[PDB]
């Protein structure tokens, strides 16, 4: 007997996910959309022969008594709107990053669910369910390298339209290294620094580009981490933790080798959709099976998504500021552990 | 509408086999089980709280009317007796290696299957599923090499029980490689020649360990293959193409790197069955999927798992003969292309 | 007809210097000695059975006309003076690192170089000799990458002495670093800034292990550098230099493979001594061919000991002041381009 | 005081072992040449400023009482004949490979040396002096990977001249494979075996490319080498040896690599001679310093020469004949252990 999902904004992603819950994961079935542009949620039932109820707007859908769970995959600052909604309505929410644009929109949203008694709200920070980022954690757990005390990491990415703004660089993308960073430490961020290289010719005028951000938690682990959105060579994220006694790295993708004109050579994607595609499989069938048995959800919790917020928004203002701005975090309440 | 699914011995892989159909894969349930040791068939109904009905031999099971289609995972022997079967009550069949244990055996299945159509039976050679292979066999359609000339490659495991025996080297353990070999390469066995290096300490008397298995195509592509089952270090797979103008190799699986006590390493995995999860998902997905939208089986065919019995019985011949071998192939039915 | 050269100071590099010279490479000999135990000089000369004159003190060996050419290679401090020395006496002098302990030290021996009309002075900076940091180069120089735009890098140890010191791991350790990348990238430093991790628990408690030290040129080139003097793996240099349309990285030293017990891995050195080898016989035998076939030295100039006096000093500010210290250099005297 | 060397042969190799005595090693000098073409001789007396004598034959500068040392270093043929005029006039010879062309040949330059009392005779097999076969042996001495039990291996090459013929793949090339593997596994070749697979693209009609050579020693270590000199991506060595525990891999050179355009690339040598430069200094100046501090040579022996020739003999009758051809040596001569 299969989870009831409604999803909340058909665009590209919410389109992916709606593709492996239909046609990839176990146990669930998509029953209803809702789209702002309602045509548009109405050629993605036809598209992948959904089941399903096509609502005018969140309200209406919540109300369907069918739905057990919705995704929220629609544009990012209508998130918070609908994740209140969907944990008022009491039904399972799956919610994309980021949990909301503020950080007291998060708060609003942990309050909610402190009162509806278990956890309600997994966000959907895919990173902690990719291999490689598994194996450092049990590495970290296992003390292989004894204590960590730096990072050093990296994301990089070809290059990017005329929509990318400075501030996107750490809210939309050093956003999961952000979230993954402090889960494989167990740690909490303390102060952030921006850092401006040169400016690069790949980067438009708007834009600044790259950008390093140099981070201290409470036990004085110093991270850093670089972001090249226009490094026209690939994409391609890399993370090095430095121990006491050792150090450890996450792997490339896997490739083939090749040998050919004087090089020998792997592949590195063009595209950050193909990188985590695993684990955008694993995180959605972990939200499933977390629910049919458990009676509640499992992941990345909205705690963490309000962690996120207010390192982001310490880091956005770094950003502009060119100081060492702090990052101060409320008390962890018990519910969260 | 779900695909309802059948399966035949409920032993260890077909154990894993209704594991991944219950709660990993998409479009199909488990209705129906038969075990030589009815005891356990109906120990694994329990297990996986499945719905299903428990047959005490596969007559009952192929007559239900449910059942649309079957896993045959049951001991080796006991598979071209259930997969005749299957065709004539036609049925979709996923059979796991091997099709049959003799040659001629697969010759009666590829005749059942020629009459009744068109194609029900797929064959459970998994590594066509693999990424790294799917990616070699890409870089080979792509020409990116020019013409493969030769092909180094391996198969080594820690260590074997008490009844790992000098021929399940090449019946067992290079079937696969003799599979996807010829897949990659679209060529057909022509010569086979074993032969029998110093033998290891850590292989049992009975046993003969390593070998090496050189083969011949048509074409003349030059094919080397090292099998050493008690290679103690951990379980590997590797596999060189060298083509006319570069060559290409097969990746190690994924894994973080570590630097400790004077050395840089990576992880090698010791357990055979955690190298190919990945393509065993895939390739079930794909009997599922393309059953559902295409009415037909689309992986490795009977005819497939007919050219793996004559290399297979050649190399056994090669195997105590010591002379070089021949592979005799029946004309390819216009049936298969 | 061989290059005639006087060591001051017999200690153990000088001694490594010594035997190069005198049993490995070409063109040169060793006529002349002096160290402050003067016993210890002449149980020098036999031990490596020279032909040489062992003088008290520098003056008495700057004054012996058999002597073109000098090795500073002396206690630290007492570099200073020697180098003053053999410029006025008029000889070819090759100093070590340091090539003076204060940023005037250095200045007041350019000073005396660009007097005397010709280049005398080469500084023992020895990593630009090295194979891996000369192909960097090259990529460099030939724009493969465009733009440099930032360099992570590293500078790790297994362990050090109860004799190592704060300060040490930024005036005897990144002082190659130092040199090393302005000559790579063709810019100047701007700022230093220094951070401390969390402290390792394998540093002595007077002794601030590890830190990360921040570093701006001029355009706008940002790196940072870490340095580990008790990271107890091995010993470890690490370079990577990310540019505008590419990445360019320093190679491991050479090393067999090994599959063994579960792991893939390679060798790590332990002792700093073993990793640049190659590059001081390199760097010697350019002192010695550059003499005798252009009447001048080659190599770093005492020009670049200048500059790594500078920023050296400006590393030892940042450290203990905490903020972000500046790098004031006086202007590139004609005489050196 | 520093040996007085005399070269036979002033090829393009000769001039290369001139150059490296005269501008790169210690403890040696030239001090006569002979070439076939006297005039070339002359000029290359000239090209080195060397202080030499120009005789006209071997026999006169065999005479001379100056040189303690020969090369020789002539035209392949033409080595057996200099060298026992050597052995003889009783001076040290360094032969490059091959000794003779005839195992015969070298059987007469075993008797000669024998009775000669000790060894005047080193055979210039550089790949023993190479770092990464001298970590191999390492290795294999410590029994880091038990007993040694197969051998994989290959020597390709971009391109090959309008000059180069089928039995120069076993006889030019291969040969330096013949030497290294042995001395590396301390045993004996039995059997040898010729296979030639699909012809390459890349190769003249009168040659036959690729080669694949099995060879097995008397303890039954079993080698398969590949021989593609027209492989056109570079000029490139490996070797993997698989023992008993574990594998042991020889390493690539030393190399950048480079993120860009889609790849993550090393590069790969173009040119035979770049691959052993430091193999053939180490090489040369063990023959120097051996002979200074020993009053012999220390080297690959004029017996081991006797085992290239044998084998290599036998390669080019398994070469025309198809069969599995026989390797017989005579027994090994006291002297020599
Ligand atoms: N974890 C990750 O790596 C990751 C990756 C990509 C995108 N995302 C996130 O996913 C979200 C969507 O990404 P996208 O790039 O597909 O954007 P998109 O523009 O394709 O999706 C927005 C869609 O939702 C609709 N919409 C907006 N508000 C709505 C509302 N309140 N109710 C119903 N529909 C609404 C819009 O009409 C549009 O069709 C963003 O929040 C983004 O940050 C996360
Ligand atoms: N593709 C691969 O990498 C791969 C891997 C492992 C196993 N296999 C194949 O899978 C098969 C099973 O493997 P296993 O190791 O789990 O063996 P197993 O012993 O666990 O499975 C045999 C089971 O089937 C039962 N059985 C035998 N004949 C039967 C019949 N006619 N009808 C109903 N039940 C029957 C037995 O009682 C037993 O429970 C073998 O043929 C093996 O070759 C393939
Ligand atoms: N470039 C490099 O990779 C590198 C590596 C190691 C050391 N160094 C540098 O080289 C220098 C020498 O190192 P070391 O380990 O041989 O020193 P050391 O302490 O082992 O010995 C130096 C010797 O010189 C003597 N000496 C001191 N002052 C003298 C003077 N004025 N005149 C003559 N002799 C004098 C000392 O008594 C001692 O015997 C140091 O400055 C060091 O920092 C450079
Ligand atoms: N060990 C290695 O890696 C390696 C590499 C390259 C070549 N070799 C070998 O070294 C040898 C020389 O190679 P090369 O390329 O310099 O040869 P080359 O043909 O370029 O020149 C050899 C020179 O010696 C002269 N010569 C011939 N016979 C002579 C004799 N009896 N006395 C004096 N001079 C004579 C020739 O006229 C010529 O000028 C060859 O046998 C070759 O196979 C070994």
């Amino acid at each position: 007997m299969s989870l009831r999902i409604g999803v909340i904004g058909t665009g590209a992603i919410g389109k992916e996910h709606i593709n492996r819950i239909t046609n990839k994961l176990s146990g669930a079935e998509i029953v209803a959309v809702t789209d702002v542009n309602q045509e548009a949620a109405q050629k993605v039932v036809e598209q992948y022969q959904l089941n399903a109820t096509v609502y005018p707007n969140d309200d209406s859908l919540l109300a369907d008594e069918n739905v057990d769970a919705v995704l929220v995959t629609s544009w990012g600052p209508a998130h918070e709107s609908s994740v209140l909604k969907a944990i008022k309505a009491q039904k399972y929410v799956f919610c994309e990053v980021p949990l909301a644009t503020t950080a007291e929109g998060c708060m609003r949203i942990v309050e909610e669910e402190i009162k509806v008694g278990k956890r309600l709200v997994q966000v959907g920070f895919m990173r902690r369910y990719d291999s490689g980022y598994v194996q450092l954690k049990e590495a970290l757990d296992n003390h292989v390298i004894g204590e960590p005390l730096m990072i050093h990491c990296a994301h990089r990415n070809p290059t990017v339209g005329d929509n990318y703004t400075t501030d996107m660089a750490v809210v939309d993308t050093l956003v999961h290294e952000i979230d993954v960073l402090h889960w494989l430490v167990n740690d909490d961020y303390e102060s952030v620094q921006v850092i401006y290289p040169k400016k690069s010719k790949n980067a438009l005028p708007h834009l600044k580009d790259p950008q390093i951000v140099v981070i201290e938690t409470k036990g004085g682990i110093v991270i850093n981490a670089e972001i090249y959105v226009n490094c026209k060579y690939g994409y391609d994220i890399q993370c090095e933790i430095v121990g006491e006694d050792g150090i450890i790295k996450l792997p490339e993708p896997s490739s083939i080798s090749l040998r050919k004109e004087g090089r020998f050579s792997t592949d590195i994607l063009m595209d950050w959709q193909r990188r985590f595609v695993a684990a955008y499989d694993v995180e959605i069938q972990d939200f499933i099976d977390s629910i049919q048995k458990k009676g509640e959800v499992s992941g990345p919790t909205a705690w963490d998504g309000y962690i996120a917020a207010v390192t982001t928004d310490a880091c956005v203002k770094a950003q502009e500021s060119g100081q060492k701005e702090k990052v101060e975090l409320k008390e962890k309440p018990e519910f969260y552990q």
